[PDB]
Parts: C-alpha cells; structure tokens; sequence
C-alpha cells in the first residue's frame, strides 16, 4: 500500500483514509492509488469490510479537482474521466461490505462515494453537509451516478435535488435517505465498527451475490457504452463556454 | 399569444392560466392553444420559468374532456390523443423551470400537468384534491402517465392510487409527495415567485442537462412507440363497452 | 378444490387458508394445489377477490421448504422451480384483487405471496416478523422476487434488507411500507374484509388494466428468461458448496 493519498490501516476490517489536504480533492493521483489499494484489499481473503473516511476531520471529500480538467488535452480527459468512472465501478462492484463514516463536508465526488457504500454514517455536525451540488458548478452529474442517486433517495427528490445542487445538513440528510445513521462526530467510528459488526454476520456468499444482483443493472448500463461516456464528457468538458464558467469558478476560489 | 383558453401574462417569469370554464376541461383548442403558447415562452430568452394556474380559483383542471373522445371518428381520437401526449413532451421535456401553483381541484388530466412540473404547490384547502382517478371513469391512465407518477410518489404508492384511483386532499398529497408544499390559498401564487426566484439561481444551462438527463429514458418511452400509442387509445376508446361506460358516466353528469 | 394443503371457503370475496401445519411451509403439492385452485376461483365469474391467510395463526409462511431442494437430481430441481415460477407469476398477475391477511410470521418465500398481493395487512403480534432473509440460509432471491421487493419499500431498503435478510416486526415493517396497515391480531381477517370491500368499488376492468399495466415489466422481465432462471436455479443449488449449508441449515433445526 502505497499510503500516500490514502491510508490502509489494520478483525476483517480495514479503514481506508483519505490523505490528500487540504480538501482531500480527488485527483488523478489519488484516484489512481485508491483503486488500487482497494484492489489488494479485495484478494486479501483476511479483509471482508472496508471503512472508508477523511483522517482529518472536517471535510470527507470535496470531490474532483477542477484542475484535473482544465485548459488540459482531449487525452487527458480522457484518461482522467475513466478513472472517475474506474473508481466508481470499483466501489458501487465491490465484494467487501463498505461503510463510510461520513467525518466532514462531502460534496459532488465526495458524495459519489458515499453513494456506493452499503452503508452511510455521518457526523452530527451542522457544518458538514452532503450532496451532488454539480449544477451549481455548471457541471452535471455523470447519468451513471445519477441513477446510484436515485436507487438511494428515490426520483423525484433526486430529481429536485440535482437541479438545484442541494447540498443536505445532517438531519436533512437522513430524513432523505441520503444517510443511514447520524451520530455525534466522537462516535462516527465506532458505529462504523459495531454496523460493520453486523453484516459480518452475514455469510459473505450469499451477502455478495445479493449485493452484485441489486447493482449489475446500473453499473453495467455504464460499462456497456464507457467509451462513449468518455467521449461525451471530453466533449462537453472541452467547449470553451464549459470551459470558461470553469475558470470563473475556479478564480472565485481565491 | 391567443389568450383565449389560457392566459400568458409577463422579471423572466411568465403565468399561464388556465381560462376555460366551467371545469378547466382539457377541450382540444385547449390542448393546441397551450402548446402553441408554451412553445412562445421557451423561444422567448427574457423567460427561464414558468408558473401554471387557474385563472379561477376552485378547479385547478378537471382534465381531459370526456366529450371530445365519445361518438367521434377514428381519425378524430388519433387527432386527438396525439394532442395530449403532446401536450405532455412538451410540459415534461420543457427547458423552462416549470411550477404548479395548484389552487384548485386537479383530478385526472389536471393531475398530469402538475406531474410534469418541477416543483408542485398547493393551496391547504380541503376541498382540493389531486390525483389519477382514471379507473373509476372505467378508464385508465397510459402508460407514460403512470411512470410519471411512479417517479413522483413511489412504485407502491402508485400501484395503489392508481387502482383505487385515489384523490388526495392537501395533507395526504403533501405526505405522498404528490406535492411538493402546501400553504394557505393566498399564499399559493407569493410562494410559487420565491421558489421560482431559488430556482433562478441555478445557472441554466446545467440545471436544462440535469432535468433533460433525469425524463429522457420516461419521454423516449412514449416518443418511441407514439403511433403505437395513438393505434391503442383509438381501438381501446372506440369499443362499444367502454364508449357505453363513457354514456353512463357523462349522463350522471347532469 | 382439493381442500387438503389450502382451504378456499365462500358476497365475491373467496378466502385461501394455508393447511400444511407445523410451519405452511411451500411444498411442491402446496404450490401444485395453490395454482389449480387459484385458477378455478379467477375464473369463477362471481369471485372478484381473495384473501390470503394461515387457517393456524402464528405462522404465515416459512416459504420454500428447504427438504424439496436437498439431495434431489436436476430435473426435480427444474420442476421445483418452474413451481415456484408459476405461483409467483400466477398471484402476481392475477386479475383478482388479493388482500393477504398476514396472522403469522412470514419470512422469506411466505413474504412472497405477501409482496404479489395488492394490499398487506398484519396483526399486531410482535412475534410476527415479515421479510425476505434468503442471505442468511446461505441463500439468494431470485432477480424477480427481488425486483418485486424494490417495487414494495424502494431500492435503498431493499439493498439493505436483502443483504442483512432483515425480518421486520409489525411496526417496523409498516415503517418500510412492506405492509400497508398493522391492526390488532383478531382484527385482522375483518379489516382484509373492509378493505377488499372498497377495492370492489373499483370497475373491475380497468382496475384489472391498471394493474396489469403496473407489473407487465416485472413480469415480462422473467418470463422472456424463465428457461435461463430454472437453469440457474438448478446449476447453483446444486453446488457441492451449496448443498452442504443446506444440510447444516437443516440440522441446525432440530
Ligand atoms: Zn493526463
Ligand atoms: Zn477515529
Ligand atoms: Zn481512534
Ligand atoms: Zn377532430
Ligand atoms: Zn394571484
Ligand atoms: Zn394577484
Ligand atoms: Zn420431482
Ligand atoms: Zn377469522
Ligand atoms: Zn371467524
């Protein structure tokens, strides 16, 4: 395990967190070494759960880095998006039970993430909040993520939600369905573990073929057409109106 | 704008209101004149939404008129089914952000307008009810109808609704999400300009692409087999025991 | 009527009592006895609806009984299946309005009966607990049991309860929406007759379209592959791996 931009740490149970300050964005990089540490956590038949989490509290993921694709050539673009889309593919798929244990803000890609566990958990802090706020940013959410959206909080709120960027507040979060459970920030963890307790109790064949059935659907109506997914982001992320509003945002950000 | 059927009135927010009483049925000048209105509104770049009305307080639609479809000819019904899906593409593909002041009854066709806006609001008087109660016309709701409103208030829910062809006051429309707010009757039109005004803050072009991404897959449903569609109503509405049913219940109407 | 394995007694309502003590559990005379008398009743002019329920209160339905599917040669096996196929498409696409009167516990195949009905009502006894627990008898759903259950609470519930098998008590499986009213245990069978008794003001036509257009999908999903799903069935139970917790489940019951 590289343990640069995320750390693996440690009974079947791993914490994979994320060390890329100071909004743990998801570059390149990053989006390189965690798929593949999440793959040795994979075949590693002593690991069957994975927590994933900031290990700095705060901010659990702002999501991609806007710099990751700008002013930037066609193939990088295309590199880039499918390693976005490789990391979703990669969690949404996976055998291992994931458990995020939401400890800060976690917008768009941050959210993305939270969307492909099988459990989600966040911290009562009014501060932090979670959601797809693309829209906002000039962007969409990639059709794919979308319908992991609304498998999770239903269509029309996902419908509103998306339109308008929201971003959920713990309390509104759970009463969503985005998140599962809220407790104090201190206890975040714990509950990941004891939660994490609990589907381990489940016998891992049975868990992982249900699971699989629940998802192959959504995952494989992107895995049929990725090429042209990659295509279609280059494309519209390479128009210079895109690519403008790209740089007001960005500039904004000072 | 005609101005006759349905009233087009003015910063980037324009009414239509609904003019056509007694009930608001939805007549075929209706149809044609809202469409033609509509289309006026999306290519006029001063106006990002819209908001729908009655222009009479009490009956918000009654729906289609069942007069249109008894003792007419085939050409007539092909004429005029092809009317309401497109009334229907038109409200539910529009680019505009579109919002339902509901300040009266909305039963069947009324019903269908509200489902294809993007935020619903409704007045808390107990008299207003809204909802698909096609099957107890001995009718019932096409296809695409229906998952327009399994995308709003649940698979179960509608299954439900729709066989009993359930009618929702104010309360138990707000609690199936059938509505999205409900306020005091003269509030219904304050309210629909403030979420409006939310809604404007969301720059266009990406909130167009989220709603655009969210119906495709319901519209192209429809788009795809619309002859077949059309060929369907006409055979199904032309039958002598279900034009017979359409006597029984017209005559009960006197 | 065979009368032996399911009692179907009796203005328009038929009742369907499940007489395979200690546990109603789905045997293949069961489910042979279920179809054949469930097809003289749909069409049986006079009966519009049925009520399903345990003539023994206490147990609903332990669903498949695990003996039927142990040691057995292929063909069985695909017999087996295409049994369980068939009582599931038949209640599933009924034109008859079913009403499951749930007075007992009712997991995994017995909730299967419930979910095909179009209302579930369940007696306050907090040891009665409905859901589908396959995951944890080292089992799976099968794809169209499963879609019936997102169909029921959502996909997120479903995603969960699946994996964790999740047995809801009456309360909590009311809270899902995998029931639709909870009354007290000796009320039960008289509020299936209240309600059945609105269902029937419903013009049986169109309520049975609506109905009909509801599930055709769900349906449909399985029937263009049910070949493919019996083969499945019959490669994966018999699995030497498979086999073996079938039999270490079933000593474990002694
Ligand atoms: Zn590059
Ligand atoms: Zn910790
Ligand atoms: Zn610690
Ligand atoms: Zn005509
Ligand atoms: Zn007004
Ligand atoms: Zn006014
Ligand atoms: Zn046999
Ligand atoms: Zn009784
Ligand atoms: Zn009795």
């Amino acid at each position: 395990f590289s343990n640069k931009r995320v750390l693996v740490e440690k009974a079947g149970i791993a914490v994979m967190k994320f060390k890329n300050p100071p909004v743990n964005s998801l570059s390149l990089e990053f989006l390189t070494e965690f798929v593949i540490s999440l793959e040795k956590l994979e075949n590693d038949k002593s690991i069957r759960g994975v927590i994933l989490t900031s290990e700095r509290p705060g901010i659990f993921s702002a999501g991609l880095d806007l710099m990751e694709m700008y002013g930037r050539n066609p193939a990088h673009y295309a590199e880039y998006w499918k390693a976005v889309q490789e990391l979703w593919l990669r969690l949404y798929l996976s055998n291992l039970t994931l458990i995020s244990a939401i400890n800060g803000a976690s917008p768009a890609g941050g959210c993305l993430m939270a969307l492909t566990c099988d459990y989600r958990i966040m911290a009562d802090n009014s501060k932090y909040t979670i959601g797809l706020n693309e829209s906002l940013l000039g962007i969409v959410a990639p059709f794919w993520l979308k319908d992991n959206y609304v498998n999770t909080i239903g269509h029309r709120a996902a419908e509103r939600a998306l339109q308008l960027g929201t971003l959920f507040p713990p309390a509104e979060a759970l009463k969503v369905g985005l998140v599962d459970e809220v407790v104090p920030e201190d206890q975040v963890h714990s509950k990941a573990r004891s939660v994490m307790a609990k589907w381990f109790t489940i016998p891992d064949h049975s868990r992982q073929l249900t699971k699989s059935m629940m998802r192959k659907a959504t995952a494989d109506n992107l895995i049929k057409q990725r090429e042209a997914d990659i295509q279609n982001f280059t494309s519209f992320i390479s128009r210079d109106s895109i690519q403008k509003s790209l740089h007001v945002y960005l500039e904004k950000l000072k």
